C-alpha cells in the first residue's frame, strides 16, 4: 500500500475490490455507445485513503488492510487504459468516511485520522478527443457531490487542514445602511426592507457593528420557511378583511375537538392518547429487558424536503426522513419513533422506451434533476435512512402530474419540477414526558450528535446538497431512549431537534422556550471542519443533531449513557437568568454574538395578503379518442395508479416486531393495503394506524373540493380498521402551494377554511399538527422564452389513530367463499370526471371534480364501517380513489387472485363516468348470507341510496363488467394485473439488476402461482418450553448489539416469551468489562445495520471483536464450551460468518454479500426448514412457511463450487428459499438475494451455533405476519426456535 506525506499527517492508499457488477459495466458501455463515445472496455475498483496521525506497526497495518477487504468477490483485473478517480468533492466528508473511521477506531487504530473511499475507473478508449474525455468523466460522477481526478495521489486534496476563519463585522457605523444592503446581497440573507430597517435600528441602538453571524442568524429565523409568515398573515379576499389567519383556522379544529389530544401546537410533533400496554426495554441497573405496563401514548408528525430534493434527491429524501425522525425523538422530554410514511409528487417520468401517450417533454431548469431521477434516487435515500435508523415504512403515496391545462390562471404548465418529498411517522411517548420541562438557571446546554460541517448553509447550488448519516441518528436515539427509560429520573429537561438555521435557531429557541438566556462557547461544539467561520459553525445545517438541557448534577449520568452508545455529545453552554444570548470564541478571544434575545427574536409587522379569487371554468371531457377498454389500459399505466413495489420492498416493513398491516397484502403480496397498522407493544392487540389522503389535481378546478377530498380519502383509507369513535382520528395537514401565483393565495385560504372551519369541525376531526411549503413553482429559460411549471395547491392529509384490535383489520384481499360485493358511492351518482386519472391520461382536466357531497353521510359511512368491522361482518374492503371503481375492483381481484362478475346498470347510463369517477367511497365484500343485514345496517346510517349490489368475486381469471345484458368491459385479470405492474417493472429494470426485475415481473403472469402457503411438521400451539418456564428458573441470553443495530428489543421479547431473561449486551459493555460471556449459556447477535454496513455488512462488528485480543478470547471461549448455544440473525448472521475462526465446526460456512438484485429487499419470503444438526430447528424439519426478510447483503457466496458442494455434503444447510410451488429456488424475488440452492441458514457440525438471514424474531407473533393462515393462534411457527433454545438448556 501507498503512503506519502499529507501536511502533519501521512496518507496511505489501499486498493479495494471491484466496484461494479457485470450488468452495471454493460449499462455504462451502452450509455457511452448511445453518446457516440467509442469505449472498448471499462473496469472499476474501490480505492481507499487513510489519513494517518502516526505510524502503523506491521500488525496494525495488516489489520487496516483486512478492514478494507470486503464486498462481493468479483474478479480483479490488471489496471489498463486511462484512470479516472471519482471521490467526494474536496471540502466534503462522506458518510462512508464517518462510519469507516469509527470502525478503525473501535478496532484500536487511533492513528487513523480519517478514512475515505473513491472509485478508480480504467477506461480503454484509444480514439477519444479531449472534449469526449470530459463527457466520459461527466458520465462517471455526480456533479453535485463528487469530483474526478487523474491520479490516486490527488486524493490528498480531500484531507487538507484549514485554520479557523475569523468572524467578519458588517460596517453599519462606517458606511450607513449601504453596509446592510451589501451584506444582504453578498451573504444571501433575503431580508425585506422592513427587516433591514429593524436591523439598522437595533444595531444603531447598541452602538456597534453587527457581525456576519448575527445577521445570518437573524435572516434564517425570519425566513418564510422558519417564521410561517403566510400562515400567520392577515388576509383580504375580494375586498373583504377576513377574521382568521390560516393557522387560526387550523387551530379551530382543536378548539372544536380537543378530545384525546395531549399536545398540539407546542412541540415539533402532536401527541394523542394511546393504550396501556407492556412497554419493553432494558432496565438501567440490571440490563434485563422487562415489560412495564403503562400508557404508550402516540406522537405524530409529517414534514417535507421539497427544495433540496430537486437539487440532490438522495440526500434530500434521506434527510427529509432524518429531520422528521428527530422531531419525533425530541417530542416532550424524549420519545421513541415507531413507524414511518413516505410521499412523492413529481412531474412525468418519461421512462426511456416506456413513454406513455399523455407525456410531453416541456423542458426543465438545467440546475434541477428530472422527475425520473427523483423517483430513482430519492426513494433509495429515504429508504436508506429508515432502514439504517430502524423504523418500518408502512404507508405512502406517489403521484405523477405534468400537463398544460386551462386552470385558474388560464392555459399554463402545472406540475412538480420542484417535487413533493414527504416524510412522516408515529412514535410512542410516556405520559409524564409529554410536557417539556422547565430549564433551571444554570442548566447545561448540550449538542447531542454529529460533528458538524459547512452543510446546507441557509438551506452550482452546493448549499442545497444535504448529507445523511442514519447510523449517527440511531446512536443518538439510543441515548434518548435510555433517558426516557429512566422515568422519573429522565435527565432531559428539554430537547429539540436541530433543523433549519442549525444551532442559530435551535439554541435560541431552546433557551427562549424556557424563559432563559444562554451563554455559549463556540470552541466546545464538535467539528469535522476546522476551517469553518463562526457563522458557518453556528448556522450550518449539519444533520443528526439535537439540543438539550440537563441539570449540572446529571452530567455524569448523561456522559455514561452517551459513552455506552458511542453517541458524541458536547456541553456548549449554560442557561442564564438574564434573557441574553452570548457566543464566545476561546480561539479568537472574542464574542461573535452578544445580543438581548428580545432584539434577536423581535418581529417585524405581521404580513397582510390582499388577494383575489380566480376560478377555472371547466371544459367537458372530450371523449373522441376514449373507449372503456383503452381507458382501462391507460389508467393502469399512470404511475399514480400503478403498482408501487419499487417504493415498498426497498424499505424495511418489519423492524420493531410491531408491524401488523403493511402495504403488501395476502398470499400474492400485492401492495394495495389502504392503511398501516402497528401493535402498541409486543404484548398487546391494541395498536396504531396511519393513512394518507391527497388529491392535488382537483385543485386545478376547485381548491376547496381538493382539500375536502384529501380529508375524505384519509378516512376512507383508514375505515376498515377497528378504531371506534371518529374523534380518535387525528390529522396532519401539509400544505404545498405556489404562494403569489395567480389564484393560489385565495385558493389556499379557501381550502384551509374548507377543512379547518367547516369539514373537520363538523366531523369531529382535529388537525393538531401540520406544516407548509409555499414556493411550489419552478422557472427557467427554455430556448428564448420564460417557462414556468407550477404545482396545483397540494394538501396532503395524514390520519393517525389508536386502534382497538389490530386483528380485525380488513384488506382488499377478496374471498371466493359465497359473497356479495357492495359499492358505497358517496358521490351520490354525481360521477364527476374532472381532474381524474381518466382525464389526465387523455391530457385533459375536464369540467367538475369530485367533492365531499354530504358531510353527514361521510360520517355515517365511517360509523357504519366501524360497526361492520367490530361485528366481523366484512370479508374485505377497498376504497375508491385514483382510477375509480374500475381500479378498486381490479386491485381487489389482484389481491384475492380471483375474478369478479359485476353489473353497473344502477350507477347511471354513462358507464365511463360510473367506472372512472373518483368520488369518495369504495367496495365492501361480505358473506352472501350477510348481505341483507349489511344493507339494513348501512340504511340505518342514512346510506341506502348510495349503496349498490354489484355482484360477486369468483374463482378464476375473468374480470367482467356488465350492464343488463351488455358486456361493458371484460378482460383477463392476469392481463390487467401485469399491465398494472409495468411501471414498477420498468423502474426496477432501470434501477436494479434487470434480470431480477424481469423475473419478478414475469412471475406475475403465471396465474397458477398458488401464493404463499404453509406445511407444518409440528404443532405450532404446543409450548414445549412451558414445563421449564413453570419452574421460574430463567436462563440468561446475551442479546448482543453494536452501534447502529436496531433489532434488539424484539429479539429479546422472542426469547422472553420462551422463558429467558434477556440481557442487553452492547459491544461497549464487553469492551468495558461490564459483561463477560462466561456468565451466559446463550447468546444472540441481532440484526440491523451496525456501522451502516460500511466495510461490508457485519464486518466492522466482527473485526472489532477479532482485533481486541481480550474480547476475541471471550467469544472464542464461549463458542468452545460444550453446551453453549448461539444464534445469529441478519446482521448477526453476517457478523458471525466473519467471526468463524472462533467458532468450532464452521470451516465450510459461506460469506454473505450484496444481493444479486443490487437492492435492499424487504420481503415476506417462503422458506423450508431442511435437515441439519441445528438444535434450534428441532422438530421443524420439512416445515414450509413465510418469514420476514430485510437485507441488502444476504446472498450466500462461496469460494468455488468445491466449497458449495462440501457445505452441502456436510449437511449444514438449515433453511432454503422455496417458490410458492414448494421447490428450492434461485429465481427472484421468491429467493430475494440470489443465494445458491436457496441457502439462507447454516449451522455448525454440533448444531449448537445457527446463523440465518431472515428474522424469525420479527414474526414470532401471528399478528405480525403480513399474511398467515386464518386458523393460527397467537404463536407463529417461528416461536418454536426460541422454545427449542429454552428446552435445550434444560
Ligand atoms: N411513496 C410510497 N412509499 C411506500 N409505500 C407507498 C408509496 N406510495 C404508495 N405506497 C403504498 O402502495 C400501496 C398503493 O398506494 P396507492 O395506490 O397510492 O394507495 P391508495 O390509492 O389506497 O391511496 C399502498 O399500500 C401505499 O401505502
Ligand atoms: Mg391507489
Ligand atoms: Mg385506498
Ligand atoms: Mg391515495
Amino acid at each position: 500500500s501507498g503512503l506519502v506525506p499529507r501536511g502533519s499527517h501521512m496518507m496511505e492508499i489501499l486498493r479495494g475490490s471491484p466496484a461494479l457488477s457485470a450488468f452495471r459495466i454493460n449499462k455504462l458501455l451502452a450509455r457511452f455507445q448511445a453518446a457516440n463515445l467509442q469505449v472498448h472496455n471499462i473496469y472499476a475498483e474501490y480505492v481507499h485513503f487513510a489519513d494517518l496521525n502516526a505510524p502503523l506497526n506491521d500488525s496494525e497495518q495488516a489489520q487496516l488492510t483486512r478492514l478494507l477487504q470486503y464486498g462481493p468477490a468479483l474478479s480483479s483485473h490488471t489496471p489498463a487504459g486511462k484512470l479516472l478517480l471519482v471521490t467526494p468533492r474536496p471540502g466534503t466528508i462522506s458518510p462512508w468516511s464517518s462510519k469507516a473511521t469509527d470502525i478503525a477506531h473501535n478496532c484500536g487504530l487511533q492513528q487513523v485520522d480519517r478514512l475515505e473511499r473513491g472509485v478508480a475507473y480504467y477506461i480503454e478508449a484509444s480514439t477519444l478527443t479531449a472534449e469526449q474525455w470530459r463527457q466520459v468523466a461527466a458520465e462517471l460522477h455526480d456533479r453535485m457531490m463528487e469530483t474526478v481526478f487523474s491520479s490516486l495521489t490527488d486524493a490528498e486534496k480531500l484531507f487538507i487542514h484549514h485554520q479557523p476563519a475569523p468572524v467578519s463585522s458588517v460596517d453599519l457605523l462606517g458606511e450607513g445602511r449601504q453596509a446592510l444592503i451589501d451584506a444582504n446581497l453578498r451573504l444571501g440573507l433575503a431580508l425585506a426592507e422592513d427587516e433591514i430597517d429593524y436591523l439598522q435600528e437595533a444595531f444603531t441602538k447598541l452602538g456597534r457593528n453587527p457581525n456576519d453571524i448575527e445577521l445570518y442568524m437573524f435572516a434564517q429565523a425570519n425566513s418564510e420557511h422558519c417564521r410561517h409568515k403566510i400562515f400567520n398573515a392577515d388576509w383580504i379576499i375580494d375586498g373583504k378583511p377576513q377574521p382568521k389567519s390560516l393557522f387560526k383556522m387550523i387551530k379551530n379544529t382543536f378548539e372544536t375537538t380537543p378530545d384525546y389530544v395531549l399536545s398540539a401546537y407546542k412541540d415539533n410533533a402532536a401527541v394523542m392518547e394511546g393504550s396501556a400496554v407492556g412497554r419493553y426495554f432494558a432496565d438501567h441497573n440490571t440490563g434485563r429487558y422487562d415489560f412495564h405496563q403503562e400508557p404508550a401514548h402516540i406522537l405524530m408528525k409529517v414534514e417535507t424536503h421539497n427544495h433540496p430534493t430537486a437539487i440532490s434527491p438522495w440526500p434530500g429524501a434521506a434527510t427529509g426522513s432524518g429531520g422528521e425522525i428527530r422531531d419525533e425523538g425530541a417530542t416532550g422530554r424524549g420519545a421513541k419513533p415507531k413507524a414511518g410514511l413516505v410521499g412523492f409528487s413529481v412531474s412525468n417520468l418519461r421512462i426511456p422506451g416506456f413513454e406513455q401517450p399523455w407525456e410531453e417533454d416541456f423542458g426543465k431548469p438545467e440546475r434541477i434533476v428530472t422527475a425520473l431521477d427523483i423517483m430513482t434516487e430519492g426513494p433509495l435515500g429515504g429508504a436508506a435512512f429508515n432502514n439504517e435508523f430502524g423504523r418500518p415504512a408502512l404507508t405512502g403515496y406517489f403521484r405523477t402530474y405534468e400537463e398544460k391545462v386551462n386552470s385558474h390562471n388560464g392555459e399554463e404548465l402545472r406540475g412538480y419540477h420542484k417535487p413533493i418529498m414527504l416524510a412522516g411517522g408515529i412514535g410512542n411517548i410516556r405520559a409524564d414526558h409529554v410536557q417539556k420541562g422547565e430549564i433551571v438557571v444554570g442548566a447545561k446546554l448540550i449538542v447531542l450528535g454529529g460533528p458538524a460541517m459547512n452543510i446546507g448553509l441557509g438551506g452550482l447550488d452546493f448549499a442545497s446538497v444535504q448529507r445523511d448519516n442514519p447510523e449517527m441518528e440511531r446512536r443518538c436515539q439510543e441515548v434518548i431512549d435510555r433517558c426516557w427509560q429512566l422515568g422519573d429520573a429522565n435527565p432531559i429537561l428539554f430537547i429539540h431537534d436541530v433543523g433549519a438555521g442549525g444551532l442559530s435557531n435551535a439554541m435560541p429557541e431552546l433557551v427562549s422556550d424556557g424563559g432563559r438566556g444562554g451563554k455559549f462557547e463556540l470552541r466546545d461544539i464538535l467539528s469535522d471542519e476546522p476551517g469553518m467561520s463562526p457563522l458557518e459553525i453556528w448556522c450550518n445545517e449539519s444533520q443528526e443533531r439535537y439540543v438539550l438541557a440537563v441539570a449540572a448534577d446529571q452530567l455524569p449520568l448523561f456522559d455514561e449513557l452517551c459513552k455506552r452508545e458511542r453517541a458524541p455529545y458536547a456541553v456548549i453552554g449554560d442557561a442564564t437568568e438574564e434573557q441574553h444570548l452570548s457566543l464566545h470564541d476561546n480561539h479568537f478571544d472574542n464574542q461573535p454574538i452578544d445580543l438581548p434575545l428580545d432584539v434577536l427574536l423581535g418581529k417585524t409587522p405581521k404580513m397582510t395578503r390582499d388577494v383575489q379569487t380566480l376560478k377555472a371554468k371547466g371544459d367537458a371531457l372530450n371523449r373522441a379518442d376514449i373507449t372503456i377498454a383503452d381507458a382501462v389500459k391507460r389508467v393502469l399505466h399512470l404511475p399514480t395508479v400503478a403498482e408501487k413495489t419499487f417504493l415498498v420492498t426497498i424499505g424495511d416493513r418489519t423492524v420493531t416486531g410491531m408491524v401488523a398491516r403493511d402495504q403488501m397484502v395476502g398470499p400474492w403480496q400485492v401492495p394495495v393495503a389502504d392503511c398501516a397498522v402497528t401493535t402498541a407493544s409486543l404484548d398487546s392487540y391494541y395498536g396504531e394506524a396511519m393513512s394518507i389522503g391527497e388529491r392535488a389535481p382537483v385543485a386545478l378546478l376547485d381548491f376547496a373540493a381538493s382539500a375536502r377530498l384529501a380529508v375524505g380519502e384519509a378516512l376512507t383509507n383508514i375505515a376498515a380498521t377497528q378504531i371506534g369513535d371518529i374523534k380518535r382520528i387525528k390529522l396532519s395537514a401539509n400544505w404545498m402551494a405556489a404562494a403569489g401565483h395567480p389564484g393560489e393565495d385565495a385558493g389556499l385560504y379557501d381550502a384551509v377554511k374548507a377543512v379547518g372551519e367547516e369539514l373537520c369541525p363538523q366531523l369531529g376531526l382535529t388537525i393538531p399538527v401540520g406544516k407548509d411549503s409555499m414556493s411550489m413553482k419552478t422557472r427557467w429559460q427554455e430556448g428564448n422564452e420564460q417557462r414556468e411549471m407550477t404545482s396545483p395547491l397540494s394538501l396532503v392529509i395524514s390520519a393517525f389513530a389508536r386502534v382497538e384490535d389490530v386483528r380485525h383489520t380488513l384488506t382488499p384481499q377478496l374471498s371466493t367463499e359465497d359473497n356479495a360485493l357492495l359499492l358505497i358511492d358517496l358521490g351520490k351518482g354525481h360521477n364527476a370526471l374532472g381532474a381524474t386519472a381518466l382525464a389526465q391520461v387523455y391530457r385533459q382536466l375536464g369540467d367538475k371534480p369530485a367533492d365531499v357531497r354530504d358531510v353527514a353521510q361521510l360520517k355515517g359511512f365511517y360509523d357504519a364501517m366501524q360497526a361492520l368491522v367490530a361485528a366481523r361482518k366484512l370479508l374485505a374492503w377497498h376504497d375508491r380513489s385514483d382510477g375509480g371503481l374500475l381500479v378498486t375492483l381490479a386491485e381487489m381481484a389482484f389481491a384475492g387472485h380471483c375474478g369478479v362478475q359485476v353489473d353497473i346498470a344502477a350507477l347511471g347510463d354513462d358507464h365511463l363516468a360510473a367506472l372512472f369517477n373518483e368520488e369518495l367511497g369504495g367496495v365492501i365484500q361480505v358473506r352472501a348470507e350477510d348481505r341483507d343485514a349489511v344493507e339494513a345496517l348501512l340504511a340505518q346510517y342514512g346510506l341506502a341510496d348510495c349503496v349498490h349490489y354489484l355482484g360477486q368475486a369468483l374463482a378464476g381469471d375473468r374480470f367482467v363488467i356488465t350492464a343488463n345484458d351488455q358486456t361493458v368491459f371484460s378482460e383477463s385479470r392476469t392481463t390487467l394485473r401485469v399491465w398494472w405492474a409495468e411501471t414498477t417493472w420498468q423502474m426496477q429494470r432501470l434501477r436494479d439488476n434487470p434480470q431480477c426485475a424481469d423475473q419478478e415481473h414475469e412471475a406475475k403472469a403465471n396465474d397458477t402461482d398458488p401464493g404463499l402457503n404453509v406445511k407444518l411438521s409440528f404443532d405450532i400451539n404446543e409450548d414445549i418450553a412451558a414445563p421449564y418456564i413453570a419452574t421460574g428458573a430463567r436462563p440468561k441470553v446475551a442479546v448482543l448489539r453494536e452501534q447502529g443495530v436496531a433489532s434488539h428489543v424484539e429479539m429479546a421479547a422472542a426469547f422472553h416469551r420462551a422463558g429467558f431473561d434477556a440481557i442487553d449486551v452492547h459491544m461497549s459493555d464487553l469492551l468495558g468489562g461490564r459483561i463477560g460471556l462466561g456468565n451466559f449459556h446463550a447468546l444472540v447477535a441481532c440484526g440491523g445495520f451496525s456501522y451502516g454496513d460500511v466495510l461490508g455488512a457485519g464486518e466492522g462488528w466482527a473485526k472489532s471483536i477479532l482485533f481486541n485480543h481480550r474480547v476475541r478470547d471471550e467469544f472464542e471461549t464461549f463458542f468452545h464450551r460444550p453446551q453453549t448455544l448461539a444464534l445469529g440473525v441478519c446482521n448477526g448472521c453476517q457478523m458471525m460468518s466473519n467471526l468463524r475462526e472462533l467458532i468450532p465446526g464452521s470451516e465450510l460456512w459461506p460469506r454473505f454479500v450484496r444481493n444479486h438484485s443490487d437492492r435492499f429487499e424487504a420481503r415476506f419470503s417462503l422458506v423450508e426448514v431442511t435437515q441439519s444438526p441445528s438444535l434450534l430447528l428441532q422438530g421443524m424439519v420439512g416445515s414450509q412457511m413465510p418469514i420476514a426478510v430485510s437485507h441488502g447483503e444476504g446472498r450466500v457466496e462461496v469460494r468455488d463450487d468445491a466449497h458449495l458442494a462440501a457445505l452441502e455434503s456436510k449437511g449444514l444447510v438449515a433453511l432454503r428459499y422455496v417458490d410458492n410451488f414448494g421447490k428450492v429456488t434461485e429465481t427472484y424475488p421468491a429467493n430475494p438475494n440470489g443465494s445458491p440452492n436457496g441457502i439462507t441458514a447454516v449451522t455448525t457440525e454440533n448444531g449448537r451455533v445457527t446463523i440465518m438471514m431472515p428474522h424469525p424474531e420479527r414474526v414470532f407473533r401471528t399478528v405480525a405476519n403480513s399474511w398467515h393462515p386464518e386458523n393460527w393462534g397467537e404463536d407463529s411457527p417461528w416461536m418454536r426456535i426460541f422454545r427449542n433454545a429454552r428446552k435445550q438448556l434444560g
